[PDB]
Parts: C-alpha cells; structure tokens; sequence
C-alpha cells in the first residue's frame, strides 16, 4: 500500500495504525509516511470501508521538490535603481542563482554609497572586492584617492546588499608610531621615517614606496598622496634613489597592507549604470568562496528569467523580486556571520516563489529522504539568504495538528 | 486528452495544438483548459511518442479551490497585543470567519486608544457602535462623558482594526447657531437655548432634556453635561417642569443626534482584557452588513482553531496571523470605501495562507467554472481583504508564461 488521492477530488488520505487519516498537502504527506511516494488515485469507495481519523497537516506550504543537478554555488544578489538623482530611487533588490549575462565591474570602476540611513552607522565605498567606510567629508583625501572634481553622489543602499560583501578596514593613513623621526634603518639625510620616498624602477620613470623603522614599503601612488596630505613633513617632494642603493638598503616592510587601490578610480554613475550587484560564487571543488562585484544599466540576470522575475513580499527582509527555475534546496551555513538566530550546517530548502524552510540534527535523512532531494545540496551563505521568505518548520511531530 | 501528471515524476501536461506543454501547478493547469478536472496519472512512455513545447504556468501558487459552504459572511478582524500591555508586543491580528468563542461587548463597557501609535493624528475612542475621535487634554469634558477618575492609559493599536471599523461622527460640544439666544418656542422666562430641563418621568425622579430655538431633544444625561460644561449660561441647574407642561409647551422635536451615548462608560483596562476586535457580519439574506465591537482578555476565536492557527508578519497590510480550515474564495466587495485599486464587485480566492487572487470581469465565468468555486460566493469588506495580499494575478491570458 501506498498513500493515496482520491479518484476525484485527490483528497489525501493514508492509514497508519489501523485508521485513515487526512492530511494537507503531499510533501507533509510524504513528510509522515517517511518515503518519496506519490498520492495514487483510488476512489472513495474504497476509503468508505475503512475506518478513518481526525484532520491532520503542517499548513502553508510547499507541493514540490525537484531541484537542479548544477553543483555550482552561482549566487547574484542584486540592487537596481532607477530615476538617478532625485532623492529616492525606484527599486529592485533582485535575486537569481545560476549563470547570467555579463555586466561585471572593470577594475577602474568602484562606487560610492550612502549607508542604509542612519545611526545604522558611516557613509560608505564599494571596492574592488570589498567595502569599506569612508568620511567624504575630507575631499582632497578621497579626490587624492582619484575621484573626479566633484562626481559625488551617493546612493542609498537595500539593507541585504550592504550585507552581502564583507567589510574592510577604512579609508585614512594609518596610525603611524612617531612618523616623521628616525627609523631603524637609517637612509641618508633628507627623509623622515612614514613619510614616501620615489625611486626610477621603469627604464622611463619612477615608482613609490614607504619608510618605516625596518626598510622600505612597496606602496600604490594613492597611498603616497594619503601619506602627503596626512604629513607633507615639511618636505614638498620625495627624492629619487638608485636601485643598487635600494638593494643596498634594507627590503623589509612592516606590513601596512593596502586595502587602498593601486589606480584612480572610474566612477560609475547611476544614471549611466543603476544595477549593482554582487556575485557570490562558490563552485564545486573549491575550499574557500570567492566574490565579485558586478556593475551595469541592463539587468545582468539571465535570459529567459526576465519573464519569470517573480516578486515576492513582507519588507523586513526581502520587498524583492526574484527569479529562478522550479524550486531547490541548499546546504545552509547556519554556522556564519551571525545567521539570524540558527548556527549548525543545517540544510534550507526553498521555493521558485522564495519561501524558505528547513532540516535540524534531530531531523534525520528520513526527511530530506523522503524529500528525494540530493545528499550533497549547495553551500550559501546568510546574507542572500535573507532576502527569502519564511515558513512553517518541517519536522513529522508539526505535522500532527488538529 | 486531460491534465496529465506522470506515474512516477508527477510532471503536469496538457496537450493543445498538436503537442505538449509543461506547466508548473494544476491550478494553472485547470486554468489553462477551462475544466475543473484532475491530472491522469500515465507514463512518459506515452509523452515521448507526443512532440512537445516549452515550459509555461503562472508561478508562485495554488494547490486546490475548496470553499466551506457556510454562506453566511462572518467576519472577525481583531487586534492582540500578546504579551499583554507593554508599549511592543507581538502583534497578532486574527483573522477568523465564523463563528468564535464568547467575546462580547456590554454597553457600558467601550474603550479608549490613542491612534496608530502616536504620532498619528488625534486620540480616538471605541463606542458601541464606531470608533470616534477625541483629543482628550479637555479632562472635565471625557470625565463628564463619563471616564473613571484618571483611569487613562489609551493604548496604541494597529492600523488594520483601526481602518477595520468605521468612523463616527466627531466628538464635541456641536456648535450652535445664537446658543443661550431666545427661541422660536418661547417657554417660561430662565431659559436660553442649548440648555437643559428635567421632570419626574421615572415616577421617583427627573429626566433630562435639551432645548432649540423649535422645542425639544431627548437627550441623555451625558449630553446634559456635555452642554452644561459648554455653557452653563450662568445657571447651576435644570429646571423642573411636567408632563402637563411638556405637552402644552411645544413639543417641537427638532434634532441635532445623539451619536454621543447614553450611560457613564466602563473604561476597559488592557492588562485585564487586550484584546480588541471587530466583527463585521453581513448574513445571508441581508440588504446592508451590521458591525459589532468584541473584547476579552481570551483569544476569542473559535474552538480548536488555533491549533491550525498561522501566525503573521511582514507589514505592508498585515503583520497579522490567521487561522481557518484549508482554503475559499469570496464575492469581495471591493466596491467599497477605497479599496485599494479596484471597483467592482470582484471575486478574491484566499488561501489557508492567506494569499489574496483577484478576478476580474474579462476573467469571465470560464475562470471560476475551472477553478469549480460556486457560483454565489461571500461578500466580503476590503478592510479585511487588506489584511491579506496579492501572489500573482490569475488568468489564461497571462499563464502564457516561459
């Protein structure tokens, strides 16, 4: 014996015990009986002959668990802006999980953003892989930093996108101890240590590096001309050197890392380019995830899914359209940067409407068995995930209702 | 030549044309051929021998239209602040339809609250029938209406009760043209107008009316005070007169109504008794739908139905939870006072969920033949329907979906 539907009005039904039993929907059916079986059709003269129990059924929700075999971790959460500068945009906060058309960022290119309004706290710039808060305030630092002559409009940020990329230390010359003195290492008479020296290293010009107390600094031009409107100390330019001096002296860096760029930055506008997006992305084969950034004015989302963006409800999370094949199920770093309340590497499963749910340690693989779904689903981490919908909890014990 | 769901994969197909067409739910399917019918359990190995389309099919939702035959249109809107009386709660707002457990209004008891937590403009007050607005810094005015000696402590409420009832009639002293003036009516000397007489109508003691420039209102005791706090026209008290009198002066009845009400008001205490709610009964056979105000400290809804109860969130219309059996659809009425965009009276089906799906007027009886709802569904109130929301919109024209 199976579980059954009736003939007619695929009523759901099946006996445990010695009694039948109604139910809701055939995943909580599946759910119970503990097998991917499916509701055959027997008429109810059949069921009349048997005796039968009370209402049973997890409410709300899902009718079915396919999922797709791409073991990727493709990942692109998304904002899209429209009606550049005036004070508030219209909106997307987009969403897919697959291959897409191409719009990613060019290296020059990199973007600043206004925080999510404030005390959620600081003003804020989109780098080449990460972001991190800066005070605009200062413009001959962050023109220094390559801006153009007054390009500055920032934009306001979805909630979900400021969390999706990690952060990065900010964006002022760091803390030097007694800058200016003398290092350890003790050059020839015009430099003070934490200031830059120049060298000619191209066969035509020159290229920058940093003192310290131990040697030198490989340094981007951008953080030379921090460190100068930090301290000029007193000293209009640095001085060229000899390269056999430069292997003559000390080559050690105390490691001030440059999070800072190498290059002016191309500023991206938002009238020109609205959507930014970002491309979490973890294939299969790989230890540790990567992240990119992507940047244009077409929706970079794949072909065919811009007749099924599907919208889903409830701000306080997602207000947000999303788009993807019939519904999948993914393996869940619970253990993450602060995942709501849940911490395990537990399993979500989720809706082609975005609804999501999922699997304790207590919940065995008799679930997701008789779910049928894969034993391998996808790593993904909180911040996408946030931007779904939450449902009832699946276990065989919730389902009991009255 | 029907729906079609496979016997091992449950793959929805029917075939128009000459081929096939893979869709996503059954209710699209039903949808698509225009009967309500079920999907014929048959192998692939008959699909193969037939060519075949793209994937179609309205996305997101539902599973299957039942409906409770009870056409009777109750409806419960309430308002549960759980976690009984601090300023933030968990804000439940239930919604049954039908009948519940005893929650009753007593006419003296009606209930004060501020708006939808202030700032929201005015403080308002539930009656026996509507809700009223009053700004209550005038002390002696509400205590003349009738309050306990600084019994209050309104309470904050939600935006759905508070667009769920109705609004009164405001709440002053109503402005008089020439009030302490001289009547057309002409009584014995002392008396202006907009003041107020008394006689032995009980057979111990007195009863109190108003006067105009016409005759007569019988008006209640509170009003009497709500006129004497107004202008006592430097008088300390009514007069008496008889019935003799009342009848040989000019029983003139002119009218300015008594919204206002009749009795001293129990102040209900929120920590006694939280919750508040609304129910708007239109029976069958009835020409307009009558409203009454519920209250008690139980959740007053019906017997065993919170075990199946489905909590709420996500504001942009309900943050509110719901409880049913499974599913219905009703003749909604958004012919009615806004709502929302459309005007007509339109069919809306509602889910256990609690996803509201709209029908228009070019979405023919085709529609509801397939969905096989009845043909007399429930008159329903937009301010209720506003307490649930929209998935997609529901039509062949757009299941044409890739």
């Amino acid at each position: 014996n199976a579980i059954l539907a009736d003939r007619s009005t695929s009523a759901l039904y099946v006996r445990v015990g010695e009694q039948l039993h109604p139910v809701l929907n055939l995943t909580s059916a599946r759910l119970i009986s503990g097998s991917p079986d499916n509701p055959t059709m027997v008429k109810t003269s059949e069921i009349d002959k048997f005796p039968r129990g009370n209402l049973l059924g997890i409410p709300g929700a899902p009718e079915r668990m396919v999922q797709n075999a791409a073991t990727d971790a493709e990942w692109t959460v998304c904002d899209a802006v429209g009606g550049a500068n005036p004070g508030v945009t219209v909106i997307a906060g987009p969403l897919g999980a697959d291959g897409e058309r191409a719009a990613p960022l060019p290296p020059d290119h990199a973007v600043l953003v206004h925080s999510d309004a404030e005390p959620n706290p600081g003003d804020w710039l989109l780098w080449d892989g990460k972001r991190s808060p800066i005070d605009l305030a200062d413009r001959a630092v962050t023109d220094a930093l390559g801006l153009g002559g007054q390009a500055l409009a920032p934009r306001p940020i979805a909630a979900g996108l400021f969390n999706a990329v990690p952060a990065a230390p900010a964006l002022t010359a760091p803390v030097i101890p007694d800058a200016g003195a003398a290092p350890q290492f003790e050059l020839s008479l015009p430099v003070p240590v934490g200031a830059v020296v120049v060298a000619y290293d191209a066969d035509n010009t020159a290229r920058y590096y940093a003192v310290l107390s131990d040697g030198l600094q490989p340094i981007s031009p951008v953080l030379a001309a921090i460190l100068r409107n930090t301290d000029s100390h007193g000293f209009a330019q640095p001085p060229r050197l000899g390269p056999d001096e430069v292997a003559r002296t000390p080559m050690s860096r105390g490691l001030d890392t440059s999070a800072y760029p190498d290059n002016p930055v191309t500023l991206v506008e938002a009238s020109a380019h609205p959507v930014t997006c970002a491309h979490w992305t973890k294939p299969s084969d790989a230890a540790e995830s990567s992240l990119s950034v992507l940047s244009g004015a077409v929706l970079p989302l794949a072909e065919g899914l811009h007749t099924v963006d599907l919208v889903g409800a409830g701000a306080g999370g997602a207000a947000n359209r999303v788009a993807l094949t019939p519904g999948t199920g993914y393996f869940v770093q619970t253990v993450g940067a602060e995942p709501g309340s849940p911490t395990a590497g537990s399993m979500f499963w989720v809706s082609d409407t975005g609804v999501r749910y999922g699997i304790d340690t207590a919940e065995d693989d008799k679930v997701v068995a008789a779910l049928g779904l894969s034993t391998s689903p996808l790593p993904v981490p909180w911040s996408v995930l946030s931007q779904f919908a939450a449902g009832p909890a699946l276990s065989r014990g919730d389902a009991l209702v009255a």
